[PDB]
């Protein structure tokens, strides 16, 4: 059923001629797409772009993308001859490849100057041998740019991770006192609701917005809410002690209405979901301890003081009345537009000339 | 953090020199592998195996394989040198590509006989091009064969879908009357809660087995049962009138237990899990609606009278009550032998010489 257009990765489109000068931009699948899309946006200003994917999985959620960019066509196999074509067709005044993708015979074979943008070293002898074919290299720690110094790269910067780049978008206002918890699972349920009811007997006035992962999940959330003695409601209506969320892609804006946010996908053996959210607009997050899915962000949140990991029941209520007493500041926002800066600029740059 | 193996795909390891004269198998990735496994099983005590696999999430895995295969390789890179390499060290017999893996430098390059199996047609381009450079060809339906032969591939037989061959395992045995429910929700427990109860009715010695898609889930679904007012138990403990199942991997040896099995993943929009497990034990199985993720399994097993899609409670009742009342014969094992068979002498034949 899917598309896994080898003709045309093998013997690229005679249509990329009406591409000629374009900025390449190469994201593997739709992870890179998103990481990358708030730098593609600005330059999608000032450039022509020619986007290239290499998961067949990638392509319909980037036609939806069309908005982004002008040319789509899959990354050409990596064979002399199939990267030679796309390249003597399509003219490209530069390639930014996204993350790593290490393609040999894209990399040897094309003549364009080629941008990588958020990568990491990992010691590797193909590192040593492709990372020096880079014009430009653009990496997430200065450790990272150490390593791809060794390797005789010229041009290596760093700029932080991409994916902590806030993507806020509006934002949600209610009167009231909130905890937001977000993604939450079945086997979760359970913890925040013992540790909420814990909490009420001090915050009085404080009222739960609980979102499962699973948006089928919220009447039997809501019964849950029921039995533990919790006022329930959803959302719209904000009488209840635990409002439930029963649409799927409200998340996000609702989070800056909390003090608080926990995010699930934690407590119980998942990884983990997206724990930056919350963080975005200036609010600490808690998880549980299964976040090995999301750990390099994990990581970044506990340094940046604004995520924390707690245990159980006990841990939850211990952090939670924590954070209710002494105001937390999160400057995460302030790290995003830094990050987001630093790669605008560099590419920008190297792009004038 | 994974291996992307990329300088080994672009010059193959000298190593391969160590595994001339094997049998090449092919598998892109998890998926191709496990349905390969019954047929690689036995052609193992026939050939030295040399495998490779596309994904870098499948190297992990294939190395907890090493029962089945010699040497354990990446695929090569799709460029003419890096093929021909990997084929000069390796010396390879023949080679079996699983399911597709239309890869052209590797079809096109090198001199290896090649086997295609488990291949459908989709009636593309790259597909008359490619398809006659294999020697043989077993596809799934004689459809797919038809459209083939049309492309003037020699060598084109339908032997069956390998995904519908059972590897049933042990077998568990418990004194009892059940039924079993196997990788349910939490959006489908109440359903089946519900059906189940008002089958009780007239079966008051029936015993519902509740196996969670995750275990995490099991006190949750546990107060459920009690709320709809059934005696309940955990596993080994057989005394409830619903039994549930906390721990992971006994699904498959426990559906024999049953009288009929009932599978989850398809009453809420998941698309589906394993409908075929309990069938390969000559038992019927019943699921929800959205079966989209295991499309074909779903439509090989009504053809087979043993799957039944039910709408919702009222049906589920009808139907559980139908096939209790009368005895429905599954022939899906039998089907399974002749499916394996046809593929394992069809590829002894052209391996003999
Ligand atoms: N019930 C839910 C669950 C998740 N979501 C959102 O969908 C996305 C889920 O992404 P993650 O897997 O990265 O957590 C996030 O934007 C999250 O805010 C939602 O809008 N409603
Ligand atoms: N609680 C559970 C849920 C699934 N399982 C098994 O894990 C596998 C899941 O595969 P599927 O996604 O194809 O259903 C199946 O073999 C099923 O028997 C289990 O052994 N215990």
């Amino acid at each position: 059923h899917m598309q896994f257009e080898v003709l045309k990765r093998f013997f690229p489109k005679e249509s990329l001629k009406n591409c000629k000068g374009a900025l390449w931009v190469h994201t593997a699948s739709i992870g890179e797409f998103n990481t990358f899309l708030p730098i593609l946006k600005e330059l999608k200003r000032e450039h022509r772009i020619l986007l290239t994917y290499f998961s067949p999985r990638a392509r319909e959620y980037l036609k939806t993308k069309s908005d982004f960019y002008d040319c789509l066509h899959p990354l050409p196999l990596d064979n002399p001859f199939s990267v030679k074509r796309f390249e003597e067709l399509s003219k490209p005044k530069a390639l930014i490849v996204v993350e790593r993708e290490f393609w040999p015979s894209l990399i040897i074979f094309t003549k364009v100057p080629k941008i990588l943008v958020n990568a990491y070293a990992k010691g590797s002898l193909i590192e040593k041998i492709l990372s020096k074919k880079f014009d430009l290299i653009i990496m997430r720690t200065q450790e990272d740019v150490e390593k791809f110094k060794t390797f005789g790269a010229k041009r290596v910067f760093s700029c932080g991770n991409l994916k902590f780049i806030c993507q806020k978008g509006k934002g949600i206002k209610l009167k009231g006192e909130f905890i937001v918890a977000g993604s939450i699972h079945t086997g979760e349920v359970e913890i925040i609701l013992k540790a909420f009811k814990e909490i009420k007997k001090t915050y009085s006035s404080l009222k739960l917005i609980l979102v499962p992962r699973h948006i089928e999940n919220a009447k039997i959330f809501e019964k849950k809410a029921r039995d533990f003695g919790f006022k329930t409601s959803f959302f719209e209506n904000l009488e209840g002690d635990v409002i439930l969320v029963d649409r799927f892609g409200i998340l996000k804006e609702l989070y800056p209405v909390g003090k608080i946010a926990i995010v699930g996908g934690t407590f119980v053996n998942i990884g983990g979901h997206n724990l930056l959210e919350p963080t975005c607009w200036g609010i600490p997050v808690i998880y549980g301890p299964y976040t090995h899915k999301v750990n390099d962000l994990k990581e970044f949140l506990e340094k940046e003081g604004a995520g924390f990991e707690v245990k159980n029941e006990t841990e939850l209520v211990t952090k939670l009345t924590e954070l209710l007493s002494v105001k937390k500041e999160i400057k995460v926002e302030e790290k995003s537009r830094e990050i987001k800066g630093c790669y605008l600029e560099k590419l920008r740059e190297f792009l004038r000339g």
